[PDB]
């Protein structure tokens, strides 16, 4: 009699999502065991009649086969998840009709994943939101993809300033942020905490023009994206991601920029002790310690600003004390109807947590910001009752690499002087604390201070920072 086990070595099941998940995943490694074992070649396995006969050779030898199979599962924190969206699915119901939910827990040291959400209820919609499905991750692909990198690459820092000022697409098409074409020039928080498009799109570009291995990083953490020249990646635009894989981008953050790729088996054993398949950690440093830590700051006030997401208020109000946890994250909420997200990370755990209709209809306009932001602040307390210590109370803190700069807060840059009009004007004004992950910190303030803009917007900036000295 084969069992799938939580971590803990309680038996789910002899052979709900848990176990179709388990069981699907445990399946693919009998699969890989089952061809090597049997001395079955690379070429071999291409051949479509013998991958058929393996897929039902592993599916037989786990229904037959009285194989262990260890998982990452927390059984308490998987069954208060379950009961959670039971509870409190309804309230993600924004009037698009019935809302579909994915979510994983994540360990942020390993990639074990602790528990999930696979849907509102498997005995009415058997789709699995959290490891099978693929949606846009929207505007939660701005920190891994564009920020995150053009940090690590030091060609921005904490109090970098990008251009706000209206854009458009290559096919002419402007850049929008619901139905505002722009604004100016603006700090890095601001642009993060509204997730503006316009600064990410110029951020892109920047990578792309300057020649950075993006795929590099993305496929470091295991992304799977087709077209990296696509202005919109940033906001998600050309990549489709699972809840568990996008939150294994969100753990690399959070786990000062080491990934650990996300697993859900640890073991499979024959019932005589043989290891059928163990799972290997691979930790790789995929941003700058200096990077990660900076991001971190950023993320914390993506939340505590309140301005794409109600979270914090939702969860002060559930669990105040859980809510003084150190916690920074990312909504997908801003951009688009078709999939909200929010991710969010203590410095021990990330949840990742997706909304949307199975049929990409439209939700409403604030399900992502409001409905989803009060589930999953239900959810966090529903895992935190089930497992008191679980997010911890760690600090997210700059590592010692970071680089501190004092730079002008209206150019990011240091003081000095520049040609305005065709005139050197010496640049003054109040100063700020910027954070860099490279050696040197922020350069002396040029003319194009900016990340993006056109000439027009930088005789509209220089005249406003002129007008000010
Ligand atoms: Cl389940
Ligand atoms: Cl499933
Ligand atoms: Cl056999
Ligand atoms: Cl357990
Ligand atoms: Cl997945
Ligand atoms: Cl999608
Ligand atoms: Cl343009
Ligand atoms: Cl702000
Ligand atoms: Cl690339
Ligand atoms: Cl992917
Ligand atoms: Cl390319
Ligand atoms: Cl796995
Ligand atoms: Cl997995
Ligand atoms: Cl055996
Ligand atoms: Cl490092
Ligand atoms: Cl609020
Ligand atoms: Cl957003
Ligand atoms: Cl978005
Ligand atoms: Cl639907
Ligand atoms: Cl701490
Ligand atoms: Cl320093
Ligand atoms: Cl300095
Ligand atoms: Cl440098
Ligand atoms: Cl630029
Ligand atoms: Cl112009
Ligand atoms: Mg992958």
């Amino acid at each position: 009699i084969s069992e799938i086990t939580y971590s803990d070595g309680t038996v789910i099941a002899s052979i709900d999502y848990l176990y179709f998940t388990t069981l699907a995943e445990a399946q693919e490694r009998m699969y890989d065991y089952l061809a090597q074992r049997d001395n079955v070649s690379a070429k071999e396995l291409k051949n479509e009649a013998t991958q058929k006969f393996y897929r039902d050779l592993a599916a037989k030898e786990i229904e037959n086969g009285g194989y262990k199979i260890t998982t990452t599962i927390d059984q308490k924190i998987h069954s208060a998840m379950q009961s959670a969206v039971a509870d409190y699915g309804y309230l993600l119901d924004d009037g698009t009709g019935r809302v579909e939910v994915g979510n994983v827990l994540m360990d942020n040291q390993t990639g074990a994943i602790l528990g999930f959400v696979g849907g509102r209820n498997y005995q009415e919609n058997q789709n699995n939101h959290a490891f099978d499905t693929k949606r846009s991750p929207a505007s939660t692909t701005k920190p891994l993809l564009a920020y995150g990198i053009a940090i690590d690459q030091g060609l921005m820092g904490s109090e970098t300033i990008l251009s706000n000022y209206p854009t458009n697409f290559a096919n002419g098409n402007p850049i929008m942020y619901a139905n505002s074409k722009g604004t100016g020039m603006m700090t890095l928080g601001e642009a993060l905490n509204y997730s503006w498009n316009i600064p990410a799109y110029w951020t892109y570009r920047m990578l792309r023009e300057n020649g950075v291995d993006v795929k590099g990083y993305m496929e470091k953490m295991g992304y799977e994206i087709p077209e990296y020249g696509i202005e919109s990646l940033p906001m998600g635009g050309g990549i489709e991601v699972t809840v568990a894989q996008h939150t294994n981008g969100y753990q690399t953050l959070a786990n000062n920029g080491v990934y650990h790729q996300k697993h859900v088996i640890s073991k499979i054993e024959a019932a005589d002790g043989r290891v059928v398949y163990e799972y290997q950690d691979k930790p790789v440093q995929v941003y700058s310690k200096a990077t990660a830590t900076i991001m971190q700051g950023l993320l914390r006030e993506v939340l505590s600003s309140r301005v794409t997401t109600t979270f914090k208020s939702n969860l002060t109000s559930l669990n105040p004390t859980l809510a003084n946890a150190d916690w920074i994250g990312k909504t997908g909420t801003t951009g688009q109807d078709e999939n909200m997200w929010l991710m969010l990370s203590t410095p021990r755990l990330t949840l990742g947590g997706w909304i949307g209709h199975d049929d990409n209809h439209s939700l409403s306009q604030q399900a992502g910001y409001s409905n989803n932001s009060n589930y999953m602040a239900h959810l966090v307390n529903a895992i935190q009752q089930a497992s008191p210590s679980i997010w911890g109370n760690e600090r997210f803190a700059l590592d010692p690499s970071v680089v501190k700069s004092e730079v002008l807060k209206s150019t990011g840059q240091k003081p000095g002087k520049v040609s305005v009009e065709g005139k050197e004007v010496e640049v003054t004004g109040s100063t700020v604390t910027s954070y860099w992950a490279n050696k040197s910190g922020a350069p002396a303030t040029s003319y194009r201070f900016a990340i993006g803009g056109s000439d027009a917007d930088y005789q509209n900036a220089w005249s406003s920072i002129v007008g000010s000295l």
